[PDB]
DNA sequence: GGTCTAAACGTCGTATAGGAGCATTT
DNA sequence: CAAATGCTCCTATACGACGTTTAGAC
C-alpha cells in the first residue's frame, strides 16, 4: 500500500489543479464554473493511478490515449483537499493549489452562482497556471489576478515525498560516452536525475541538500537539472534511499535494471569489452526502449 | 603520459501538465 | 429548468532521457 507522502510527492510532479470557466446559455450567471483536479500518465502507469484511488477512496479513472484519475464533485474535491491540507505540495503547486482551494470554497458555498463570486473566481483562475485566455480576459475585461503565494522555504517534509516526486520527473539512466580514452572506447556512468523548471531550482537545490549529493544544472524548457554521477554517492545514498522509499510505476522496473548495472559498474566490468556488451543490452531494455 | 572518474555541456521527443465545453444526471 | 457532474476531445511544453567534451586526479 502506498504511502501518503508518495502521493503528494507524486501529484507534486504530475498532478494539475484546473478552474474551467465555459459560456453556458442554460445557467443563470450565463457562466458554468468548476474546479477539477486530475493526474495524467501514459497508458502503461494506469496501476498508479488505481493505487491512489484505492488510497483516497475517490477519484474517476479513464483510460483511452492516455491514462488519467479526475475529481470534479463536490464529494471527491472534498477528498483532495483534506489530503493536501494534510500532506501539503512543496513545489510553486502549492500557489496553484491555494487559488484552487479558495475557489472550491466559493462553490461549495453557492456564492459562484451570483456575479461577483463569479468575478471573484477568475481573478483566482487569472493566477492559475496558464491564466486567463484572451477571450476571458475580453468577457471579463477588468479582472485583477489574485495574489499567489510565492513558495519559498519549503524542507523536504517526508522521506516518500521524494520517491513520489522522482517517480514523476526523476530518471534513472545509464549513460555512455564515445571516449577513445578509454580501452574500451566508452565511458559508462550510472546516473540519476530529476528535471524541474527553474520557477523550483531552490527546492532541487534543497534536494541536493537532502540527499547529500548531486549537483545542479542549467540547461542552454529552460529547465534545471538535478544530477548525481558519483559512483558511491549512488552506491551509499541514492540506492539505499530509494530501497526503502519506493519507486512507483514502470519507472520501478527502470530503477532495478539501473540498481543492476551499479553493481557492474562498481565491478569495473564496463572497464572490459564483455561487460560493456551486457550493460549496452540492459540500457538498451531500460525507459524509452523498455516495450 | 595513459586510464579512468566526475561532471560540465549538448539536445531530441513526448508524456506530462494544462486546457475547454457538450452531454447527462440530479 | 438550473445546477451538478459525467464524459470527451484539444494543445504543447516541462519534462525524461539520451550523447559528447572537458577538468582532473591517479
Ligand atoms: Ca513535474
Ligand atoms: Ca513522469
Ligand atoms: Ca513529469
Ligand atoms: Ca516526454
Amino acid at each position: 500500500n502506498i504511502s501518503p507522502w508518495t502521493i503528494t510527492g507524486f501529484a507534486d510532479a504530475e498532478s494539475s489543479f484546473m478552474l474551467t470557466v465555459s459560456k453556458d446559455s442554460k445557467r443563470n450567471t450565463g457562466w458554468s464554473v468548476r474546479p477539477r483536479f486530475r493526474i495524467g500518465l501514459h497508458n502503461k502507469d494506469v496501476t498508479i493511478l488505481k493505487s491512489i484511488r484505492e488510497y483516497l477512496g475517490a477519484g474517476i479513472i479513464t483510460s483511452d490515449i492516455d491514462a488519467r484519475i479526475r475529481f470534479e464533485s463536490l464529494k471527491e474535491l472534498e477528498v483532495v483537499i483534506n489530503h493536501f491540507d494534510k500532506y501539503p505540495l512543496i513545489t510553486q503547486k502549492r500557489a496553484d493549489y491555494l487559488l484552487f482551494k479558495k475557489a472550491f470554497y466559493l462553490i461549495k458555498n453557492k456564492e459562484h452562482l451570483t456575479e461577483e463570486g463569479l468575478n471573484q473566481i477568475l481573478t483566482l483562475k487569472a493566477s492559475l497556471n496558464l491564466g486567463l485566455s484572451e477571450e476571458l480576459k475580453e468577457a471579463f475585461p477588468n479582472t485583477i489576478p489574485a495574489e499567489r503565494l510565492l513558495v519559498t522555504g519549503q524542507e523536504i517534509p517526508d522521506s516518500n515525498w521524494v520517491a513520489g516526486f522522482t517517480a514523476g520527473d526523476g530518471s534513472f539512466y545509464i549513460r555512455i560516452a564515445k571516449n577513445s580514452t578509454l580501452k574500451t572506447g566508452y565511458q559508462v556512468q550510472s546516473v540519476f536525475q530529476i528535471t524541474q523548471d527553474t520557477r523550483d531550482i531552490e527546492l532541487m537545490k534543497n534536494l541536493i541538500s537532502y540527499l547529500n549529493c548531486g549537483n545542479i544544472r542549467i540547461r542552454k524548457h529552460t529547465c534545471v537539472d538535478l544530477v548525481v554521477t558519483n559512483l558511491n554517492d549512488i552506491k551509499e545514498k541514492i540506492i539505499p534511499f530509494f530501497n526503502k522509499n519506493h519507486i512507483i510505476g514502470v519507472k520501478l522496473q527502470d530503477y532495478r535494471d539501473w540498481c543492476k548495472v551499479v553493481t557492474l559498474i562498481d565491478n569495473k566490468e564496463h572497464l572490459t569489452s564483455e561487460g560493456l556488451e551486457k550493460i549496452q543490452k540492459i540500457k538498451e531494455g531500460m525507459n524509452r526502449g523498455r516495450s
